[PDB]
C-alpha cells in the first residue's frame, strides 16, 4: 500500500503482593501497545533530446 | 511449618596444662550452639474479567 498499518499486542500486568491471610486480595490489568507505521514514495526523471 | 525451627549441638572444651609436682588437674566445660530459624510467606493475585 501507499501507507502501511500498526501492529496491535495485549499483554497483562500483575505482580504477586504477599498474602498476610487475613486480607484480601488484590487484582491485575490489562494493556495494549501498537507498532509504528510506514508509508513509501514515488520519485522519478526523465529526457528529452 | 510456617516457621522452622533450629538444630542444636553440645561442645566441650579443654585445654592440657602444664603439670609440676601433682599440681591437681584443672577441669573442663561444655556449652551449646544453636541453629537459626526461618520461615516461609504467602504471596498471590489474580484477575476479575
Amino acid at each position: 500500500p501507499q501507507v502501511m498499518d500498526a501492529k496491535w499486542a495485549l499483554q497483562g500486568n500483575c505482580v504477586f503482593l504477599e498474602h498476610i491471610e487475613g486480607e484480601e486480595i488484590k487484582f491485575g490489568t490489562i494493556n495494549a501497545e501498537n507498532g509504528p507505521v510506514a508509508r513509501i514514495q514515488t520519485y522519478a526523471t526523465g529526457f528529452e533530446y
